[PDB]
């Protein structure tokens, strides 16, 4: 019989390495006979036995004749799909969980919870599934596009925690946290602090008592807002990441934002979902982050790390760990997830690599995975190997 | 070991919402590489661990060369098929249960029961299959196209109840109920009351004591015949629904059929199978129905609910719960099924959205899913997104 | 924990009915995107939990460019493949058990045994697999094409019995029986009686003590040789089926072979594998057989039945049960198999329907299934629905 | 719960026979609708319930547009993949374990261990994965293409032994052995003796005490270096095989290398990985090897055996056990693996049959399987049946 699940100490290791590429569109050419789903916003969640690869499909394959509109975001056809990690997400392999143009998922130890937001922009609806059953919803509270993590949610003792948000992308977007248990919302958590704009949060456990998320401010700053959730007291505070190594895109030169830690600075309009995962140690806490190689475009992806301290107060640059994606390749969304080993947890970062040929062709993505493994320096970058002309 | 299942209290919730679209022909294009089966009359039936998506195929794929005939109903090629709900029903994903040009299925908590009618129009044969084995048959009794539900049948305590009917579709078709147990028919129940013409009943549990069916008079009325089946005494009775919200298609204007409740009215000729599903609470029962948005065409699909009362006597209009399919998309057969959550049941409605381009091109169908979830109003509607020309 | 398996009493029923068609080539057209394996000699075997559909593929799909040679029999590419019954045997769905141009399989209650013969004609080799492991072989003893049942073998108390044979197709072919236990040959059984030519035997249990097979004489008679295996004493006798209803193809007019029961008669050169399954009752034994509608070509397929008596001595015509395949459709190999219901066994007959366009096109087959179900007369025939020009 | 596995006595048997052909490119034609992966360096590794078929893909299918590069070895796209043995390794059937341009895997009785080396030629990285989790890494030690077995590694009592090597392939490559446990490297074993150049060892258990490896000197000899690894003391020693039946390709004429056993000889430059597998009896051990039928080209594959004796000292020619691939078909890499039967182990040899049409067309491979089964001589040989022009 299955127990609830808890964050365990991390596995030993001092560096990340290239783990695995999932590039479906290597098989999307017209010469071929394969049918990979057009997707975006991939993310991964692992339970005690499998890891699932999730995405939002446009309900189209390549090749096909429904490309037109695949470079949009919300519509009545977007679905949350998954396959077992390491399987190519195709028409036959994928499972379609629910209609949703925004999503999340997480395993509590007994069951999968699936999260999908759909509906009209002025009144969207967060839906929840526990296994195969629809169990609860949540309503827009700002009437300006309710949306969620695009990342794994996080469960502890059967309590699953989920960031949601609502409000103008180019203005105020106050996020809330949901406390979900066996598919049903049992508490809403309103953060305090710097709440102006928080979205597309990437959250993991820093401890058995705290969740941390690095988030996106699409409006005011290239600093990432940084949430701290206290799971023992069901309360949350958000302050900007003080680090000179600004993690959003677009962004100014590192350390060029003058003033106190909460200062917004410039080139802070727009943003990108960023990767963040915890290395939990006995007397240490490892914080691993990812950001675009370009300060302006979605190209390349870098790995950064900082042990200990307070991300709210420390202005120190993050340590640069290595190049995961070269600047000559697309570097879009990235996310954190952990694989459950037998006795310990393995932290990993995934990378969405979008094939963008403009609005006059199909628009989709591959997923690069990096994971904490062994000692040394990160050794090799990743390429999609896709030529969109085929 | 497993035990027999019984209807449970429904899960908490106040409105339906868009769950899931299964739209195989989104990958049905010449430009592509997939092979979705040409099907019609879909329905869903869920068990303690799996929900299954059934349909009647024509034993052809799109694209393919065997379109001719796919706009017909009965032939030697038709087979009851299924995929796990959420999977695209393609040549490879599908499983072929039996030859059938009319079907049903249901889980008793121990095993799947599958039901398929095939054979000549003047001597059809209902076949029962329990798991992998074929176990019993029922004979035509009117020699006018013996036929069954096209929706999930209903199992309580190992006993599965099923509507069957036989007769001219422009005249009399007195239906019967079969009591099946572990694949074998143990009692025929002959309903009393308004028996002139019943078919394509959508049935579900109103309690541990009563099964209710909303049906189709293809001959005499636009009101749906409404079966109450007492499961304790194995007796059944039919009267027409009194509600001014007439549920068949075609139909006249709401509340325009004058006279006592049993009055047939104008626009009786013709019909369509309608969604019906139960919401079982503490000491009240909600009844959820679906009808096409057009009075005469198979376009659109609206949701309606009515808590309590006797459906044989309540002239009251049903409450309009929302638009599931717009008047600009096809709305064909609809059906009710329930999903099993950990401790309670989730009431759902499925809509068949047929792609119809005439007898000179392929003729298949998508399936839209709406389920009780959360509170509020029903928000978004469903399109199939299919271009029948691609 | 699993027990060994034994023949149980049959399920009640007095007639066969059309159960299920598996016609992969409905999806083989060039307009399509599917890839069904080119196969022949299909057969089915069921264990306590699933039923597997077996065949010998030419290691080619349709469409493709390896048709040339698919109208042959033995080569270094022929394999024994299977899928779960009701699944279309395609390149992806099928599993490849072993190289073999002749085969058999059966479940003992704990495990699958697979049988495949390959090698050169003058020295072929019978191979055995127990689950995934190759466990034993058997050698040609006549150097003239060692070959086997093309049908399910039969297990009792963990002992699986298998017909094999060797020798000229147009001359003498003395069959032997193998006693196999957990993948290894533990006894060879040499029949006595009329041993001149016995091949492609279709065997089932007539009792907990006897196996009966109806076989093919390709050389001397259109009567089917009829084996009786005694499982309590590991001994076997073969005599010709005395019945006027000659079951082989080609064949003379019924009852036209004058003389004693063992008389060969004419039109007895050549032959066809014929279907045969037992209806085991308390005080009765049902023997169900199938034979071509044509007396000369492989067209149509008929169902016959006789209760009780001695098939060695009785000259009475078999009772005609109905037309399974019309004479306007191909009727090639047929076979018997039983599905295990919960408390009882269900007898069924399968029919190989070859698409034969000559040697200048592909050459493959679909499988029609009929099964004992309910009372009355067999109601409907089967068609492949395939146009080989597509 | 499961327990650790140990080598068991082999099953009874005296000769190998043709088991199974996996030839994906039989469905690789333009005329068709399949998508087999372009792979090379296959190998098999079996566990207590499943046997897995591994390969290194180039992340492309046939037909497809990414042929260019598929005749190379190392690039960022290469991934270790697998299907259950008997399944066609296509885009949909496959699972992508990790990025790797050199690989291995093995089961300890509790879990799969997967091994993949990727990275720059001058700083490769071996990655260890235990089930779903990445668990450890090993670094280049010569900065000359760290690389591993390309065959199953070897687990006894939870300890998995693996050969790795690093060095110029036209010079020195002193190999090492890694002792892995539950994904983690717990000891490096540095072999003594003839260490000049070892690589691509094919390893297997000779007893509960000793692992034996037949390897490849790509530089100095056509004799195979032969590792004896004592598993009790974790020490290893290498000397060359003395047998006149030299096993590398290219090679000179048998018994033409004159001198003591350690003598290198002519035609040392170049090499190929060879099949090697153990047959463990009461108190004797058979050693089965494979070598290409041509002295200089990668054509054909023959089987050889030698019961007992010391392979470091036995000048005796090995007994020729048969032709598996004719001199008219490709014979590339070969490898040994064992299948687990109920109470004993089944020794097997796998052959890589590469389809080579030059650097201007696709470059992939089939896999032939031979296993110990029954007695006699080895009968039939294997073709792949592929036309590289289709
Ligand atoms: C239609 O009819 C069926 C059959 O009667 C009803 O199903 C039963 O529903 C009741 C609840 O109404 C169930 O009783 C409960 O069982 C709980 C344990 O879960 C399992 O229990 C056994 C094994 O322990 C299993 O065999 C079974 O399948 C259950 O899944 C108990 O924990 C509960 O007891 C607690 O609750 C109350 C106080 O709140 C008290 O009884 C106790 O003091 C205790 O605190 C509870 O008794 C019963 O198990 C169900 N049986 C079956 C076969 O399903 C349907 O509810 C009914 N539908 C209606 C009425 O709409
Ligand atoms: C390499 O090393 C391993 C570990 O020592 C050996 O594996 C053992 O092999 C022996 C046989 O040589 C096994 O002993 C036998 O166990 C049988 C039962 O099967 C299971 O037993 C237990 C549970 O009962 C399980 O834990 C285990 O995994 C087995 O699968 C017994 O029935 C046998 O006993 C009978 O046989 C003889 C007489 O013939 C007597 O011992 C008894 O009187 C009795 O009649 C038998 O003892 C042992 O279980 C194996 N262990 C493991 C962990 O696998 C390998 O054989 C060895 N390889 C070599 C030597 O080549
Ligand atoms: C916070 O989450 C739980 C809080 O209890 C921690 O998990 C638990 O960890 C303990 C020990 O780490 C486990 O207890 C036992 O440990 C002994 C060794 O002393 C061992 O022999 C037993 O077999 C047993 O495992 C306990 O089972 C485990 N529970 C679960 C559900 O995992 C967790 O480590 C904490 N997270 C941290 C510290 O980051
Ligand atoms: C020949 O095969 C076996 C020979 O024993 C028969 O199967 C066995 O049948 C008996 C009864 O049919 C089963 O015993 C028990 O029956 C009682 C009822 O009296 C029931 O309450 C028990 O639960 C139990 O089932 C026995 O279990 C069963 N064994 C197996 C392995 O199936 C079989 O019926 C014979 N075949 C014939 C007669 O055709
Ligand atoms: C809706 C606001 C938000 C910020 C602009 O848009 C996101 C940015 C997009 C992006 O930056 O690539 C992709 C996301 N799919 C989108 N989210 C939704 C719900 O549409
Ligand atoms: C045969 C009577 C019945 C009522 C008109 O026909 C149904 C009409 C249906 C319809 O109105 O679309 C299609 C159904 N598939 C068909 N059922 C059968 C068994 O043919
Ligand atoms: C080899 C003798 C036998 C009788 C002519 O041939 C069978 C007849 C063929 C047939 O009658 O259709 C098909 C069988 N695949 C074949 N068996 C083998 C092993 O090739
Ligand atoms: C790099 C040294 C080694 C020996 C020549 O190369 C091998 C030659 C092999 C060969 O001879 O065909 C192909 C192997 N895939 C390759 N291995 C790697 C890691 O590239
Ligand atoms: C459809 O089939 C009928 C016969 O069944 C045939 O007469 C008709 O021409 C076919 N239609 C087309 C468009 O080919
Ligand atoms: C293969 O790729 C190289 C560059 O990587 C390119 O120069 C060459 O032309 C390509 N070959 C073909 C046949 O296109
Ligand atoms: C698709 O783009 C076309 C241009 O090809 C444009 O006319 C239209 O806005 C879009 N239509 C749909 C259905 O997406
Ligand atoms: C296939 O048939 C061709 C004719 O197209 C003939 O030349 C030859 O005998 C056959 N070849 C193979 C490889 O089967
Ligand atoms: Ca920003
Ligand atoms: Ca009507
Ligand atoms: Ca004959
Ligand atoms: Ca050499």
């Amino acid at each position: 019989e299955p127990e609830w699940t808890y964050p365990r100490l991390s596995c030993p290791g001092s560096t990340f390495q290239k783990a695995l590429l999932i590039s479906p569109h290597r098989f999307g050419e017209t010469k071929g006979n394969s049918a990979p789903l057009i997707i975006r916003e991939p993310f991964i969640a692992c339970g005690p036995n499998e890891c699932k690869h999730f995405a939002l499909t446009h309900y189209a394959a390549q090749p096909g004749g429904y490309y037109n509109g695949t470079r949009g975001d919300r519509n009545k056809l977007r679905h949350l799909i998954s396959v077992k990690l390491g399987k190519i997400p195709t028409v036959e392999n994928s499972i379609f969980h629910m209609a949703a143009w925004s999503g999340s998922a997480c395993h509590d130890g007994k069951e999968w919870t699936y999260i999908g937001v759909d509906g009209p922009d002025n009144n969207a609806l967060l839906k929840v599934k526990y296994g195969e059953a629809y169990t609860d919803t949540y309503h827009s509270y700002a009437n300006k596009i309710l949306r969620t993590q695009e990342s794994a949610c996080n469960c502890i003792g059967g309590n699953c925690y989920l960031m949601i948000t609502d409000g103008s992308a180019s203005g105020v977007s106050e996020c809330r946290f949901l406390k979900i248990r066996e598919g049903r919302i049992i508490k809403e958590i309103f953060p305090t602090g710097r709440v102006k704009h928080t979205e597309e949060c990437t959250c993991g456990f820093a401890s058995n008592k705290t969740i941390e998320c690095a988030c996106r401010d699409n409006s005011y700053t290239a600093k990432r807002p940084f949430v701290k959730l206290n799971v023992e007291t069901d309360t949350a505070e958000i302050r900007l990441m003080c680090t000179d190594t600004y993690l959003d895109t677009p962004r100014p030169n590192d350390g060029s934002i003058t003033g106190p830690c909460e200062s917004n600075g410039d080139k802070g309009s727009g943003g990108i979902k960023g990767g963040f995962v915890h290395q939990r140690m006995e007397s240490k806490i490892g914080r691993w982050y990812s950001r675009t190689m370009s300060k302006t475009e979605r190209m390349g992806m870098g790995l950064y790390v900082k042990y200990d301290g307070d991300p709210w107060a420390d202005s120190d640059a993050l340590a640069f760990s290595g190049v995961m994606v070269s600047m000559k390749e697309p570097g879009w969304y990235s996310f954190g997830f952990e694989i459950k080993d037998k006795k310990c947890d393995v932290p990993c970062i995934g990378i969405e690599m979008v094939h963008d040929g403009g609005k006059e062709t199909w628009h989709s993505a591959a997923t690069a995975i990096y994971c904490l493994m062994g000692s040394g320096q990160l050794l090799w970058d990743t390429v999609t190997g896709v030529d969109m002309a085929l």
